Parts: C-alpha cells; sequence; structure tokens
C-alpha cells in the first residue's frame, strides 16, 4: 500500500507520491573522498549529550527508533557548519541483509554495515514540525557501523529489541546515554541534503562522521530479527532499510579535516 523497501514500494517507487524524490538536494550520497574540499573556515562540532533524557523505543514498521525528550536544551549538537542549536529527537539505524550492505551513504563507493542517523532540529523553529519547512532546519549526524568487535554501550539497545519486534510496539526505554554510540574523533564531512525517507524533505545539514563505530556480528544480528509486519500478519524481516545513493547534483561536500 503505501511506502517500504520491498521490490513494490521501495525507494525507486517513491518519487511517484513523493515527486521531490527526484530533487537537487537528496540523500543520501557517496562522498568521494578525493573531491571533498578541506573547509578549514569549518568549527570543530560541539556534542553536548550530558543532559539527555531518552524515553521510548519504538518499532514504526520502517525502523526502529529510541526518541528523546527534546522540550528544553537536554542534548544539543552544534558548531560544525551550523548556525544555531540543534535539539536531538530520536535516533534509529538503517542496516542490510548481510555486512556487506547496510549504510546509506558510502565513501568512495564503500558500503558499511549499517548506519546511525541521529536527528537534531533547529531550536530557532520552535518545535520539529516547522523545522521540516526550512532548508536548515535539520542536522542529522551519521555514523557508520562496521563489524568487528562488540560496542558495549550499545548492547541496552540490543536487549530490548525482543520487546518491540513488530510494527506499532513500543518501551519504555529510559536513562539510555547517547554518548556511548559516538567514535573518538570528531571529524567529519558536511553537505546539504534531505530526509532518506519519505517525505524526503529537503532540510538537513548532514555530518557524516569520518571514523566508524564497530558492532559485533551478533549485534547486528539482533537488528535483522526485527519484522516490517505487525503481530498477526505474514512476517517480513525488517533489513535492507536503506536508500541507494542520489546524484550529488550542484553540491559540494566540505570535510573539516585534510
Ligand atoms: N533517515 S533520516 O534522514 O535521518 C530521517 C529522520 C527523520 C525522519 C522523520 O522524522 N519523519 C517524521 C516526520 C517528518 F518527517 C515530518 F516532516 C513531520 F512533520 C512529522 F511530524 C514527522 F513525524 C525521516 C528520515
Ligand atoms: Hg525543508
Ligand atoms: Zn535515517
Amino acid at each position: 500500500h503505501h511506502w517500504g523497501y520491498g521490490k513494490h514500494n521501495g525507494p525507486e517507487h517513491w518519487h511517484k507520491d513523493f515527486p521531490i524524490a527526484k530533487g537537487e538536494r537528496q540523500s543520501p550520497v557517496d562522498i568521494d573522498t578525493h573531491t571533498a574540499k578541506y573547509d578549514p573556515s569549518l568549527k570543530p562540532l560541539s556534542v553536548s549529550y550530558d543532559q539527555a533524557t531518552s524515553l521510548r523505543i519504538l518499532n514504526n514498521g520502517h525502523a526502529f527508533n529510541v526518541e528523546f525528550d527534546d522540550s528544553q536544551d537536554k542534548a544539543v549538537l552544534k558548531g560544525g557548519p551550523l548556525d544555531g542549536t540543534y535539539r536531538l529527537i530520536q535516533f534509529h539505524f538503517h542496516w542490510g541483509s548481510l555486512d556487506g550492505q547496510g549504510s546509506e551513504h558510502t565513501v568512495d563507493k564503500k558500503k558499511y554495515a549499517a548506519e546511525l542517523h541521529l536527528v537534531h532540529w533547529n531550536t530557532k523553529y520552535g518545535d520539529f514540525g516547522k523545522a521540516v519547512q526550512q532548508p536548515d532546519g535539520l542536522a542529522v549526524l551519521g555514523i557508520f557501523l562496521k563489524v568487528g568487535s562488540a560496542k558495549p554501550g550499545l548492547q541496552k539497545v540490543v536487549d530490548v529489541l525482543d520487546s518491540i519486534k513488530t510494527k506499532g510496539k513500543s518501551a519504555d526505554f529510559t536513562n539510555f546515554d547517547p554518548r556511548g554510540l559516538l567514535p573518538e574523533s570528531l571529524d567529519y564531512w558536511t553537505y546539504p541534503g534531505s530526509l532518506t525517507t519519505p517525505p524526503l524533505l529537503e532540510c538537513v545539514t548532514w555530518i557524516v562522521l569520518k571514523e566508524p563505530i564497530s558492532v559485533s556480528s551478533e549485534q547486528v544480528l539482533k537488528f535483522r530479527k526485527l519484522n516490517f509486519n505487525g503481530e498477526g500478519e505474514p512476517e517480513e524481516l525488517m533489513v535492507d532499510n536503506w536508500r541507494p545513493a542520489q546524484p550529488l547534483k550542484n553540491r559540494q561536500i566540505k570535510a573539516s579535516f585534510k
């Protein structure tokens, strides 16, 4: 019926209901490292997640989102290529059916096992809904996940997946510290883009970290046990919930490092 990642309702069909899919600043894109422009005027990123308040985790039929209380400047992102304070509202992942695919952004055509998106909205706009009507309304921090050693800080997320196996299910998920998902370095690439899922709105200053975090095979395997379907419907494993790379067109990807 509506949108998804299957053969009959996947990314290639999105343009029919969301014409912006063929827009000028669509995401994700391939990051050509030799064409990215080192911009020495970019400030370092400033991630202030010490007061973060996670509230819930839910399976929305497309991915699982961990939501945060964004009623106050509790967990924010500023600095980098951003002007203003962006508030963390939630994070989710995109992953594949196999270790060699899953990320949305690619680096020199290399695909990672998954990609974490920490979604933030520009506070000057009042609420998330208004931010999605502005060219600089959102800032998504993207982090690549490669399969290797286990990420301790990701385990609490992994263990709770059993209780939100199907579409629509949710579970209280308090006291989760998102700082446990950050890599060691905050070096990044940035470019103007969009939401990678419908409505595909062209807001979003993408901030993709250079350094991937590593998770274990067992950790990513639990992601693959989730379902796209609701309880009582035919089981469809939630895998490959990623959108292929879009044409860069008239945009330049800047890097904070050389
Ligand atoms: N993969 S990603 O690029 O990081 C991405 C992040 C967030 C969303 C999303 O929040 N959809 C919900 C949503 C909207 F996109 C709205 F524009 C809106 F007004 C809403 F109320 C709403 F719930 C979609 C894709
Ligand atoms: Hg917009
Ligand atoms: Zn995403």
